[PDB]
Parts: C-alpha cells; sequence; structure tokens
C-alpha cells in the first residue's frame, strides 16, 4: 500500500512546478519514503522533480494522470488536508470529497564531470538575453578572465551574452541546449525566489537543482559553427538613442502594419532620427527622436518585433548601433555592459 | 476639413465600447471602418455589422467640425499604445486622416462619411442594474423572447428555452410598457448588450421598441438591434406542472461540491431522507464522490443532470438556499429560489 497526508496549499504549489512538463507519459509519479515526498515527471527529453518534507505514513509509489490531479487540488478548499491512499486505484480525500483515480505502478516509470553554482536570477537573465534569438550554445571563452558565454543565432542573426565564470567551470566542454529546455527553465526560474542553482553537466544531460526542484534535460547532437563568423568586425557608423524613448517609438509606428509589413525604416541624419512605417492598405506613420549620430546619413530598415525583443533585453538608458549600409548586419549593444551583444539582419524598406 | 483634440484615455475608453461590433472578417471596406461625427460640443463614435449598431458620445472642446470613417482595430490598437493622458490631434485635408501625438504622426486610409449606412412606438425606462440582472439569468440558457404577462400585476418577463431546457425571469413592469408586444432578440445582441452594461455606471436605460427594431440608450451609449423572424413556443407547455418532490440545499456548498466532483459531464444525485450523495463516474478516468446536507423528505430519488448547467444556475441564483422540484429520474426538474421571480427548467440525464 501507500498513504500520505499533505497540506493542500503546500501541495498545490509543489504541483505547479511539474505542471507544464502514451498512457504512462501523461501521468506523474509520487514516491513516499524517508520523511519526504518527491513528485516527478518526464517527457523522455526532460525530467522535473520536486520534493517537500512531510510525514509519511506508509512508503510506496504510484503513477497517476497529471493535469487531472492538478485540476482536483485546484478545486479542493484552500489550506485543507488531503489524504492519498492506495489499496492501481488511488483514493483522494478532502472532507467528504472522495476521489478514485486510475493509476499505473511505479515499475512502469523510467556521471557528471562538471559541477558548479550560479544564482537563479543571474541564470534567468542570460536565457532571456538569448531565448528570443535549435538551441543556445553553452561554452566558456578563455580570455585570461574566463567568461561563461551563451550564443543563439539564426543563420546570420545572433545573440551572445557573456559573464564572469564561477569556480568549477575549467574543463567544461561546449554543449547545445534544446530550446524546449530553456523555456521550461525560465518558467521554473520565474516561479521561485532567487537562490543558488547547482549546474551539473554529464556527457549527455545537464541538471539544475534549485533546492526542492531538480530539472534534467538531454542534449543536442551536433557541432556549432564558430558563430564569430556572422558577427561584423568593423562597423564604422555609431548611433546612440535613449533606449526607453526608442522602444516606445518603435512600438507606436509598427501598429499600421500588424501584418507582414513589420518592417520599419530608419532614416538617419546628424543628431536626428526619423522613423517610417508605410502600408499601402493602411497608410503611413512617422516619429522623430534625438540621436547621437555623426556618420554619413543612412536609411536602413529592420523587423519591428525583433528590435523590441532586443531593446526589451538591453538595460542601459542608451542603445548603441554598429552599422554599415542598408544591407549589412547591425551590431546592437548596451552603453555600459559588454556582457551581451546582438546581431540583426536588416530588411528591405 | 475637420480638427479635434481629445484626451487619449477618455478616447480609448470611448473607443472600446464600439470596438467589438466592427466585423473584422467583413469584406466590404466601409464596414470595417467607424464613423466619427463631430458637432455641437460632443464627439459621437458609431459602427455597425448591419445587424447591430452602437453609438457613444463624449463632450470635447472642438476646434473644427466634420466627419470621416476610419478603420477600427487599427485605430484601437494605435490609441492603446499612445501614452496615457496625452492629447491627440485628428485632422483631415476625405479618405485622408492625419493623427498627431507629439512627434508621432499618422496618415490613415479612410472613406468619407457619405459612404456610411444610416419610428419607435414604445418607450420606457429601466434601471441599469435590474436590466443586466435579467439577462445574466438568461444568457447561458438564436434569441430570447421579450414580452409582458398580464397577471393583474403586469410582469415584464424574459424567456429563453431549448426544447424543455428553459430560463424564465419576471419583474414588476414600469410605466409606458402597456401596449408593448412580444419580440425575439438575437443572441448576438444579448451578449454585446451585457458587455455594454458592465462598462458603465448604474443608471436609467431608455428602451425604445418599434415595429422591427429595439434601441437601448444608456447615457453616452446608444445600442440598436434587429429582431428575429419566427415564432416562440408557448413555453408554459414546457414548464412542469406537478413535480411532487422538493429538495433544498446550500447554494454555495452545492456549486463547490458539484464543481469538485465534476473535475473528473453528467453527475448522479442520490437523494435520501436528509442526505444527498454526489457521484461522477468516468470509465477511462475513475470516480468521484461527495455528500452534502439536504432538506429532503420525499421518496428517495436518484437523478442526474449536466454539471455545467447547474453551476450557471447556482451561479445566477441569489439566496443561501437552492430549491428543486422533481418527480422521477426522467421528468424535468424545476429549480427556484426564496424569491421566485425567476425559474429554470433542466432536462435530466441518464446516470
Amino acid at each position: 500500500h501507500m498513504r500520505i497526508t499533505v497540506d493542500r496549499s503546500q501541495f498545490f504549489k509543489s504541483l505547479g512546478r511539474v505542471h507544464r512538463v502514451v498512457p504512462i507519459l501523461s501521468n506523474v509519479l509520487i514516491d513516499a519514503e524517508n520523511g519526504s515526498v518527491q513528485l516527478k515527471a518526464t517527457d523522455l527529453d526532460l525530467e522535473v522533480t520536486e520534493s517537500f518534507t512531510v510525514n509519511i505514513e506508509k512508503a510506496g509509489a504510484i503513477t497517476v494522470p497529471a493535469y487531472l490531479l492538478y485540476d482536483i487540488v485546484r478545486k479542493l478548499p484552500d489550506g485543507s488536508e488531503i489524504v492519498l491512499s492506495v489499496d492501481s486505484a488511488m483514493s483522494i480525500v478532502s472532507g467528504c470529497t472522495h476521489f478514485q483515480l486510475q493509476c499505473l505502478p511505479k515499475i512502469d516509470f523510467p556521471q557528471f564531470g562538471c559541477r558548479f553554482f550560479l544564482s537563479a536570477s543571474k541564470l534567468k537573465h542570460l536565457l532571456d538575453c538569448t531565448q528570443f534569438a535549435n538551441g543556445i550554445y553553452f561554452h566558456i571563452v578563455h580570455d585570461d578572465v574566463l567568461k561563461l558565454r551563451l550564443v543563439a543565432t539564426d543563420g546570420h542573426r545572433l545573440a551572445q551574452v557573456d559573464m564572469e565564470a564561477p569556480s568549477g567551470v575549467d574543463g567544461m566542454p561546449g554543449v547545445i541546449i534544446p530550446r524546449k529546455a530553456v523555456g521550461e527553465l525560465q518558467k521554473l526560474l520565474s516561479e521561485e525566489i532567487d537562490g543558488d542553482v547547482c549546474i551539473e553537466l554529464s556527457e549527455t544531460k545537464i541538471r539544475f537543482s534549485l533546492g526542492s526542484v531538480v530539472f534534467t534535460s538531454k542534449l543536442v547532437d551536433g557541432t556549432f559553427p564558430d558563430y564569430q563568423r556572422v558577427i561584423p568586425l568593423g562597423n564604422d557608423r555609431k548611433l546612440i538613442v535613449n533606449r526607453q524613448d526608442f522602444s516606445s517609438a518603435v512600438d507606436r509606428v509598427s501598429t499600421i502594419s500588424n501584418d507582414r509589413g513589420r518592417a520599419v525604416k530608419l532614416t538617419i541624419e546628424h543628431g536626428q532620427l526619423k522613423l517610417v512605417v508605410n502600408n499601402p492598405d493602411s497608410g503611413s506613420a512617422e516619429d522623430q527622436l534625438a540621436a547621437t549620430y555623426t556618420s554619413e546619413p543612412l536609411e536602413i530598415g529592420f523587423n519591428s518585433r525583433y528590435l523590441l525583443d532586443i531593446a526589451g533585453q538591453l538595460s542601459s538608458d542608451e542603445m548603441v548601433f554598429m552599422l554599415s549600409d542598408a544591407v549589412a548586419p547591425a551590431l546592437i549593444r548596451d552603453n555600459n555592459n559588454a556582457e551581451v551583444l546582438y546581431v540583426l539582419m536588416p530588411v528591405r524598406v
């Protein structure tokens, strides 16, 4: 048998962590042993586990559907006490509400060279800097000062972010993290308070331990083509604008093409910036802001949403552009931090 | 040719009221636009899907009077993103409109007003709260029948039914109703109307009904709708007459208990003397069980209903107690409050 008694709210919280991530694959395992209960589920490519300490009346395990169970505890009265028992039929009891679910036994349920730690907030920032740009490149750069670097690119468009690497990294290889795994991790980092994250990397998998939670993912098969090939080296013209004034301005003019005319034209003059979106079926838009520009006037266009993601992820009051012509990729960075760097393909305007 | 300066937020609010009616999927280009008529110190927005029309007016200091028709979703999405509390300047020089907010400048493709489409025997008034109350009781149950019953005391009554499943709500009739007939209001108009009353303060609503149309003026807003062609059946045939067994339960304990067991759509109610067990079954998922306190002294009954229809009825009933008028497991149930102004009829299901 198996029998445990849990606080409803503490159990509902513990359950939303595994909520997001084949009859056995829609279920979730509950293992009760040694004064702590561990919830666990997997999609073969990922695995999330959350454990909370509770007094356990009898030890055992069962595999039960996941979304249904989340929905039951959602409706169970707050702060109530739930009793979970077996006698492939699991019983739930909260007051006179007595459920009985169809289950599956645990038996049907499925070396780390590197190990170091990083704050959860610092971790999520690096992913948010790259998530909006296959996978993200996880490697170290040997620059006298080790820099842990993430790189995401799409042919020529690219996003790269660097940070001072912590102890235990030396010797870590270069691995590719699935985009599926990144999203589930930033969801996991959004739903917890800041803390320490233990990153352990094996031959095939990488694991993130955040206290109660442990997330695990397979890795991508392949090699990354030295992304430095797509980054421009000598972009002569330098342009500076207020980041918040710029985001808002880009936000306004792109409304006259909610559709495929997401392109916006940047007319660049000395210390001035005119923005131009046109739509033959909708009309024209215009805005102007003050810029720090002393190069040859340029007219170049970009995608509206790809800008607001980059600007959404930059942090200084000022935005920096390293440009060439209307056809060459731009280089976008902050004015105070060379931690992150972006490369954006121009579009025809 | 026209020039006005409006507060953005007050204009965004004024714009969300008529926002919904515009048919985004419409093919004719003027039907996706919205008319703005500027005259006599107030700005009136108006739009239609041929079947409905909303107009809303707000007072503005007006530099120049004139009119133009501008696409709606484009403009709604634009004004949403403009900084709050700002002032917007809207200009013509037809089918060419200029917008100015700071250094932002738009120029939209429009159509002149002349291209926009254009007697009420009955007229009476109703409190805004009481009106929305009558529809929320009915919305979840084509159209709904609008009529009065002459019961020595006139009773303004709303009826919506699905064969035997039915919803009826009565109210003391106001001045000016005598002579108003019975009309059917499209379900399209009801939903759009319940939204308009959620976004306005309580007040008095002027209902004007003609031979073919009915109009609702709620202060700033003016809503008008076509009526349905057809016949409504004589719903008194549908309401059960002699349901012997009567059962009373706590409304919120009942909703919550039904909500909890319905997580696993029919639920079986085993009714005994002073006892009520709730049971949902699922061969592919399993079973649920609950028990609640009931006021039952009739012959024990086992009868089932749809889970979602209960939570709407209990969601719309208002006393602590819910009442059921039953016969056997196959005869329709009658649910009432204890203020019996409204009543529901639900077909049972096999459980």
